[PDB]
């Protein structure tokens, strides 16, 4: 019962290595500035900015060097580097070698690092020197055989590049079968295997849906190790836009960079937008966001009140009375962009929009599994060229998240509940429905049994081995966990 | 240096036979209704509507049949059929056999039909029954070897797929070399075919889709001539994005309004004169319509006037139950398949301009005098480069040597023969197609009543002096007068009442 009909056009997706686009981007955009490093910034082994020819050449050399150093096709390579041109150059080089990077959250500590490395069975690690100490304590406990340190004195990127040749040729791949990236889903952690075809397709889908092109300049403030921000970074080599890097989220600097670099687009998760709005609200500064067309939100639904506040402040303090809001919905298993509002209907920016190119979305009944109609809530299921191959080392899960239609077509059960309105727009309602700390605490030699609970701030109830009573206080535990996890336990209470 | 930045995203263009989309569309969209024949309708040899699976199969038996009857790859096949499913099915079957259709205006006088069947050197003709009379008394004077009559008694499309096999495989082509269509253009009148490749047309289909946003969710109600590359460009989005297309045999503004309502049209377009006719009826008649699904009504082939656009939107809100209707326009020309620019959906407030170039299309403005690339705000000839630019004109060597421009990297651009400029926001303002500056200037001489300027062999102005001043102003007066107001100066004058 649709009263309005709108969607995004079917596209053609080429069967290519994600690396071919690096080459193509160099040939099509040449000297156009591809990426620029802005404040705040972490130490880098690259210049402040680079054009497509430089990205092309630098990545060929790094690929050759890393390859000669032992990295092989399909190898799982842990990559832990904060937002920077270095992170991008690393991932791209790995793609030229047809290796499989495993993005690792820079905020992770000992415990988290050991476990994602072991779960993913990474045999190589590229880490920023500033983060190396976090890995050192547990590296020997993993399968990592090779370590490269961005900005290090030993095995740095430039050193690897000096050993590489500029005449490197992309390693051939089966686009639809070979895994190009394994981001871990941030409940029950698991690696999502995304093929070259999946990511190549999501880039085109994303470009066509948002309208982002060679005329745009994207200012990124969200974590690059997350598929969302990186999905935006990867547009560079797809449509030739410019990307502005920020080492970390800093509301004030985000506002300045949008002005300084004449940003045409940016986005943030809701809580970050709230911090930016409050900083604009209390500040006595004036900004020039006259080129900013859209500031989007993602990860989770934003409050309409927050969006209104942004657009008002943008008009009263950012010399931008025409700014529009929009949002993209999706999940890691989808590269991860799925839906967004078409520019023709930005007035529906409070909904999750419609499916991007070639994505088919249905609402499935939680009672009997039948397909539901307009206005009816049920689990959202999706099909498209961007839908993941499956979870890494998770046999069970790989056989429980599927839905097939009458023609044998496979859909992914998102685990999300929602409904489609009369205009065809998606309304995400909710997901269908701590331990890491216990698992951590469980390795402390003095521990016999641990139980962690929330406390309005986590609090742990530990059962010391009789042999340790009085030998370890509630403070020794607090410090111990602090040094091993990002989440840390706040208060500890011991008892029999 | 713009004060607003926007454009369309670069895309990937497959190197395939246009016919391969027919196969692909069947797989992607299956049983979805693809095309519907609405009123006014002419006799047809096909159902009132077809889904993508059916189109795939029928065009296979036809492709097989017309091939077995003699049609060969590369063959220039004349095609004269009015808007209908038959026209589309014909072009599609001919693309499967890799032939090269040459669309023919259904309203050409008998001799005009001869001039094109010969100029295009066509050896096969597919013509509608109701039109076969205009051909017969002149076919003898052409190279036409075969004649298929749609809705005819002998050699009808029906009889042809009778001889065709359901199992037919598209004839492989060199997407970038093989001509898929040769539409003619009357650019300057003082008439040449335009060779378009499979790659050109396949690319323009994606550019159009992405630029307009048309998708499987749309229903296009076509009311313009299918033999013109513009309307056909739109009917072709069908096997590209899976939208539904509604056919109209000819232009009737009332039936257009009814069809948009009936089939819940979401998109449609017409040339300015057609929109004028529609608006005058909507405004004079009291009949109302339900166009709640219509998102955009576009115009093309020439810039529409703001008051006409504003008037349409008011009437739509007022009598068509559609208060959120938007207007837009697509600019281009036959040598570009023909889609070149349109306004991004984010800036429809600029629907009065010709928009920005579509995906992968590069556009520049060059000086009419010297030829140097101009910048923003400056008026000059528009030149374009993209995957949709034609291979060249059919047997018109000289033309193919003077329609090209080159940039600092030696890259080729097509001189459009059009004049315009780019505004501060990067939007194209088409002013007019490529003396009047003098007649206009001279008309401002309050002694001059009528003026006409001509270029004289190695400019001369013929002037009609007002009775009042007859004999009181000489030739030097005029020359001196214009010399003080222009840079172009009229070299000679002659009074002639």
């Amino acid at each position: 019962e649709l009263k309005y009909k709108i969607g995004f056009p079917s596209l053609y997706y080429p069967k290519i290595s994600l690396a071919d686009r690096i080459d193509a981007a160099a040939e099509k955009f040449g000297e156009k500035t591809a990426i620029i490093s802005a404040e705040p910034k972490f130490p880098s082994e690259f210049p402040e900015s680079m054009n497509f020819l430089e990205i092309c050449e630098v990545t060929k050399k790094l690929a050759s060097g890393i390859s000669r150093k032992g990295v092989r096709k399909g190898e799982h390579v842990g990559v832990c580097i904060p937002n920077s041109i270095d992170y991008v150059m690393t991932i791209y080089a790995l793609w030229r070698v047809a290796a499989t990077p495993v993005p690792i959250n820079p905020m992770y500590k000992s415990f988290e690092l050991e476990h994602i490395l072991n779960d993913s069975e990474a045999t190589t690690l590229v880490v920023h020197s500033m983060l190396y100490e976090n890995f050192k304590p547990v590296l020997e406990k993993t399968g990592v055989e090779r370590v490269f340190v961005v900005g290090g004195e030993v095995n740095s990127l430039s050193e690897v590049m000096d050993s590489g040749s500029e005449d490197f040729e992309n390693v051939k791949v089966n686009p639809e079968e070979d895994v190009a990236l394994i981001p871990y889903t941030g409940g029950m952690p698991k690696g999502v295997m995304l093929t070259h075809f999946n990511l190549a397709a999501n880039a085109l889908q994303l470009a066509v849906a948002t309208g982002l092109s060679h005329m745009d300049t994207i200012v990124g403030c969200m974590p690059m190790f997350h598929s969302a921000e990186f999905g935006l970074v990867n547009l560079m080599v797809t449509v030739g836009n410019e990307y502005v890097v920020m080492g970390m989220f800093n509301q004030e600097m985000l506002a300045e960079n949008i002005e300084k670099y004449k940003g045409t687009f940016s986005w943030a998760v809701p809580p970050a937008l709230n911090v930016l709005v409050n900083t604009l609200e209390s500040s006595n500064k004036t900004y020039d966001w006259s080129y900013l067309k859209v500031f989007a939100t993602g990860a989770w639904p934003v409050a309409p009140a927050l969006v209104e506040k942004l657009l008002k402040l943008a008009a009263e303090k950012c010399n931008n009375p025409r700014l529009r809001h929009n949002q993209i919905w999706g999940m890691t298993e989808a590269c991860p962009m799925v839906t967004t509002n078409p520019p023709l209907r930005l007035d529906k920016s409070t909904t999750q929009g419609v499916p991007m190119s070639d994505i088919e979305l249905k609402v499935i009944s939680l009672e009997d599994g039948r397909e539901l109609g307009v206005g009816e809530s049920g689990e959202i299921v999706i099909r498209g060229p961007n839908i993941f191959k499956g979870y890494w080392k998770r046999e069970k899960e790989n056989q429980e998240c599927w839905w097939y239609d009458e023609k044998g077509r496979k859909f992914f059960r998102t685990g999300d509940v929602g409904f489609i309105d009369e205009e065809g727009f998606l309304h995400f309602q909710d997901r269908v429905k701590p331990f890491e700390l216990e698992a951590l605490l469980m390795k402390h030699e003095a521990v016999m049994d641990v139980a962690v609970i929330g406390k309005p701030v986590p609090k742990a109830f530990i059962v010391l081995k009789p042999e340790y009573r009085g030998k370890v206080d509630e403070e020794d535990i607090i410090e111990w966990v602090r040094e091993r996890i990002s989440r840390e336990v706040e208060f500890v209470e011991e008892l029999p």
